[PDB]
This record gives C-alpha cells, structure tokens and sequence, in this order.
C-alpha cells in the first residue's frame, strides 16, 4: 500500500481528517513493524478532533510536540508483522497481533516495540479481534480489579449500547452479577434482545427513580459510569447501596474524592484513565490480557457487535460514533 497516517490541520471538524502521506521506515534493532489490518475509532478521538479534549499524553502526537498537526489517532488495533528489528527474538514475520495503546494505529504501518504488541486470539477475524483491546481493558480494569464485582452484586452499566458498555455487560454477567443498564430509548429494544433484563433510558437521569424503585430503595452495589454532564454524577452517587463502589471513566468534569465523600463517606470512589495507566507501566496491559487472552479463547468472552468502513470512509466512520448511530464497535480496514 502507499504509506499514509490520518492527521488533522487544526481542530474543530471531523471532515478534516485527512490521509497524510507517510515515508516506510525501517525497524531499528529492537523494534517490530506492523501493517494495519483493522482499527476502530474510539469515543476520546472524536472528542479530540472537535477539541472538546486535548491530548497531553505524548505519544499521541509526532515527535512528542504538542500540537493538531502533530496529533495521530488509534489508541488501538490489529494487524501483522511485516518486518522485525534484527535483534528482536519475541516476534517474527507473519505474526498477527494486536497493538496495546500505540496511538497511531490509524497508520498504514505502526513501528513499535515488542512490548507494546499482544497475540491476536487465532479464531477471531481481524475485525472481530479489533473491537477488544481498549473496551474490555478498561471494563475489565475497573470491574474486577478496581471493584472486584461478586456473583449476585447488582451493577448499574451506563451508556450500555457503547463499546465501553457492552464490554461491561458481557464482563458482569461473566462475574454472575446482575446487570441494570442504561441506554437511548431507541437502542432499549436491542439490549433487551441481547438478554438484559432492566433496560432504563439514559437520557435523563429519571433512571434514578427507577433503580430506587426495582430496589425497593436498596440501591445498586456497583456504578460503571461515563456520563459527567448536568445531575448526573450526584444522582448517580445517590443510589448508590451502603459501601458501593462508583467506577467513573469519564474524564470531563468529574468529581474529586473529597467531594464523593461529602455526599457519601461510606462510598468507593475509582476514577481512572487507562491511557494514563498505560504510560505508566507497560506490564500493566501485559498483565491484564494474562486474565483476558483465554477467556477469548475459550469464548466466554465475545468480539463487541461491529461495523465495519473501508479506510477511505474514515470520516463517515468517526461520524457514526459522534452521531452515536452504533451497537458496540466502530471498525476501519485499511487496504
Ligand atoms: N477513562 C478511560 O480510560 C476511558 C476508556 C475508554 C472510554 N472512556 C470514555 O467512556 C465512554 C465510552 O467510550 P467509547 O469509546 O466506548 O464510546 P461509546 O460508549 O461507544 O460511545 C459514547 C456513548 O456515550 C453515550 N452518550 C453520549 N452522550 C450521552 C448523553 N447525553 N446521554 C446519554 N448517553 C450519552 C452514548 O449512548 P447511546 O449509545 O445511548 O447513544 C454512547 O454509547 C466515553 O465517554 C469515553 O470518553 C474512558
């Protein structure tokens, strides 16, 4: 293929983004290359490119120079090994992977250390292995590690049509909880099909009521939230069980601890951002996919629902997630 990178010259607009011409570089002796197969479009890079949220993690941007026309796009993907660095043992060509938080995986070939790379689960198309990474690591993340949900703890998934919601809901029931999931009235029917039980709108939060009602008062045990705006963070806080846990990974005007703990000191509070963790450590996707690879491969786990748009439909693709017209995942295929 003739080498290209998605940019922006400036904020504002998705019909900005444009295919940039790119040199093919070759490994250096402790890198790997990567042809892109498949890269979804996650809900943070349309935030990015209308700058509703600017990045400030380097890696996002070239050369690490904090800019729009320096930020790159693709927080994940899946692709294959086209060429090793000559010192580099852990990988070869041919090799299918998927790449842990790259930050340019909407590229032609991502150049990358052995690190930061994942076996793809053999069975699963390259589509289907590109709706997991950032989804189930985050859901994953904050419902077992952070609030160790239990078999018959009752969970309150918001947002649950999306893809951080959908890897939740899979990843709950996986646990024996009990979901309560939140979505547009339009996308109700679907989770119900999908075998959600209480399906509530999360388009105001008269979700509230209804909780405290299917509760008889008690509350849910555990909040898996991405909605900051208006009331919502305080009414969800308010049906919260005694000592439930609030998982909030929304980043836009979220509450300290201190404040959580003014409404309700008995209440867990993890607000976290996985892109920070990742730069933090670069063990701690390693470790999280030793949990996750086999029970893809088993299928107790399953790819997200997906749609799929050719590379050169890339606007359209970031348009149907800021438009919210999906089930799960968005997914481009380069050529
Ligand atoms: N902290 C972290 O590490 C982390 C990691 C991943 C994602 N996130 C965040 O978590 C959320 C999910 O990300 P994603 O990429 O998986 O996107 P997504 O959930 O597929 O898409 C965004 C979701 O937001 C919902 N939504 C937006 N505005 C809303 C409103 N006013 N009322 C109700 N629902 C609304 C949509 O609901 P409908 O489907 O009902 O339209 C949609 O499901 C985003 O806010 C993202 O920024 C955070």
């Amino acid at each position: 293929p003739q080498p290209v990178q998605l940019r922006i010259p400036s904020y504002g607009l998705l019909k900005n983004l444009t295919w940039m011409p790119q040199e093919r570089r070759k490994p250096k002796s402790t890198e790997v290359e990567v042809q892109i197969k498949a890269v979804p479009v996650n809900f943070r890079e349309v935030l990015n490119v209308l700058g509703i949220f600017q990045e400030y993690i380097k890696k996002r941007y070239r050369s690490g120079i904090i800019s729009a026309e320096n930020l790159t796009f693709g927080v994940e993907g899946v692709g294959t090994v086209v060429a090793v660095g000559s010192d580099v043992s852990q990988w070869k060509v041919g090799d299918e992977v998927i790449l842990a938080y790259p930050g340019n995986a909407f590229s032609s070939f991502v150049i990358c250390s052995p690190d930061d790379l994942l076996a793809k689960p053999s069975d699963l198309s390259m589509v289907e292995a590109a709706t997991i990474f950032m989804s189930f690591f985050t859901a994953y993340y904050g419902l077992h590690n952070l609030a160790k949900v239990q078999p018959g703890e009752r969970v309150l998934i918001h947002a649950a049509s999306g893809g951080a919601g959908q890897a939740a809901v899979q990843l709950a029931q996986f646990f024996g909880s009990e979901v309560f999931a939140t979505t547009s009235p339009h996308k109700i029917s679907v989770l119900r099909e999908q075998g959600i039980k209480h399906v509530m709108n999360s388009r105001t939060t008269e979700f509230a009521s209804e909780v405290r009602e299917l509760t008889q008062g008690n509350g849910v045990d555990v909040i898996f939230n991405s909605l900051t705006h208006g009331e919502y963070i305080p009414k969800n806080i308010d049906i919260l069980a005694p000592g439930g846990r609030y998982i909030e990974i929304g980043r836009l005007n979220i509450w300290s601890h201190e404040q959580v703990s003014q409404r309700r000191p008995d209440v867990k509070y993890f607000p976290f951002d996985m892109s920070d963790e990742f730069v933090r450590d670069k063990q701690f996707h390693a470790k999280l996919w030793d949990d996750l690879a086999l029970l893809f491969e088993s299928g107790s786990l399953k790819p997200l629902p997906y749609k799929v748009f050719p590379s050169e439909d890339v606007v359209e693709a970031f348009r149907h997630l800021q438009h919210s017209k999906h089930i799960g995942k968005i997914v481009v295929t380069m050529p």
